[PDB]
DNA sequence: AAAAAAAAAAAAAAAAAAAAAAAAAAAAAAAAAAAAAAAAAAAAAAAAAAAAAAAAAAAAAAAAAAAAAAAAAAAAAAAAAAAAAAAAAAAAAAAAAAAAAAAAAAAAAAAAAAAAAA
């Protein structure tokens, strides 16, 4: 897509754990995973960084 | 023959070092277990190969979570001042091969001496 290019990382997570992500240019963040709903292997949703 | 420096007399100031003996620790150098790594054998799971198949991307289309707009408000990060940590550049150095000067052994031959023959 215009926004999405290449799949990067896959992490298994429960419904109350956080996902910390990093960017190549000295940027990161810590997000709560409650606010995103599972979907069936075909879709694009929420931009977190 | 003039200048300069060493050394020695005797009361003063002030320092430095080598070993013995026992018992414990701390460096520092070795054999020797012990496991990576590598060479050279047989051996055996994976790709190949082929036929056969059915599970998920297309396609229609609603709708429901969404990313831009608007607003208010909090305050992370960036650049400018200073103040420390830590590493190349350059120069210096102590043993260390090279050279030169003095001590001990060497015999050739003779002065002086000691000793004895007729």
């Amino acid at each position: 897509r215009n926004g999405l290019v290449v799949g990067a990382v896959q992490v298994d997570d429960c419904d109350q754990i956080m996902m910390i992500t990093d960017a190549g240019t000295l940027v990161r963040t810590r997000v709560s995973e409650i606010s995103i709903v599972g979907r069936n292997t075909q879709g694009v949703i929420l931009i977190r960084t």
